[PDB]
């Protein structure tokens, strides 16, 4: 017996390229990044433009109380820094440490002057899978690289969970962890065990593209994991089979301001 998500992935992989591109943003929420893309090219670091689409995804979860960043924030796989710079704007946050691998094929941290930027320290050249754990109040992780092979996505997601387990054991109050492939058996088995110990629940952020099944394990949710994943799989399959496409629903990107804290 297979999860519905396995059927979604199989159907996704059978789409033609043009079908895939018509499907991937159909009916999703998307922030208009035109001004932000221009800002990064012009070296505009004070205009409040997020360095990535990640900022809007985390803002969506924070504003709904799914995670409450505060104290010392650690951002595993910080990339350009979208999540890290966002957290630094938040009143209860006091320090942000971001780590990311960088190098060929991987995003480097971007130095910004969004509000609270002086609270942020981003370090490239760090493979978090071999970094000793550190104490934190808020633990964030947005790692996981897509593959057409569900077993590869499954293994990559399990490795993330096994790393997060070590960091959560230092004593973490709030967390938000990307689950790249929530429908495969090894991920479900691992996640149910970690939810039993650490709590939380899985949520789907509507800014995620239909072309991926990513969900976020967040301390501020509580649902049954199997049911949560199936709900997303049915929604994504329903969208795949409704062939009068409309593209995304457009909204405004986050404004991160400027200035030190
Ligand atoms: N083993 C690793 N160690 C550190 N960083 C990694 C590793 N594997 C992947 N990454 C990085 O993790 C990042 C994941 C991104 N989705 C993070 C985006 C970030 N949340 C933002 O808002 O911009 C990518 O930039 C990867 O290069």
């Amino acid at each position: 017996g297979r999860m519905l998500g396995e059927m979604w992935k199989a159907q996704l992989n059978q789409l033609t390229r043009q079908e895939f591109m018509e499907y991937r943003r159909d009916g999703i929420i998307e922030v208009d990044r035109s001004a932000a893309r221009k800002a990064r090219r012009e070296g505009n670091v004070t205009g409040g433009h997020p360095v990535s689409r990640g900022t809007a995804k985390l803002r969506w979860m924070v504003e709904r109380g799914f995670v409450k960043p505060h104290g010392k924030v650690i951002d595993l796989g910080c990339g350009r820094g979208g999540w890290s710079y966002y957290c630094a704007t938040l009143k209860l946050v006091q320090e942000v440490k971001g780590y990311t691998k960088g190098g060929p094929g991987h995003e480097e941290p971007v130095m910004m002057q969004s509000y609270g930027w002086n609270l942020v320290s981003l370090k490239s050249g760090v493979d978090v899978f071999y970094r000793p754990s550190e104490q934190s109040d808020t633990l964030l992780c947005d790692i996981g690289e897509a593959s057409p092979v569900p077993e590869i996505e499954e293994a990559r997601t399990v490795k993330v969970l096994q790393m997060v387990e070590e960091w959560l054991s230092r004593g973490v109050e709030d967390f938000c962890v990307k689950i790249l492939c929530p429908y495969m058996p090894k991920v479900l088995k691992e996640l149910e065990k970690m939810q039993l110990r650490w709590g939380g629940g899985l949520i789907r952020v509507p800014l995620s593209r239909n072309s991926n099944h990513e969900m976020y394990w967040v301390s501020g949710a509580s649902g049954n994991i199997t049911n949560s994943v199936n709900t997303v799989s049915q929604m994504l399959i329903n969208r795949m089979n409704r062939t009068n496409r409309n593209g995304p629903k457009y909204e405004e990107d986050v404004h991160l301001g400027s200035g030190t804290r």
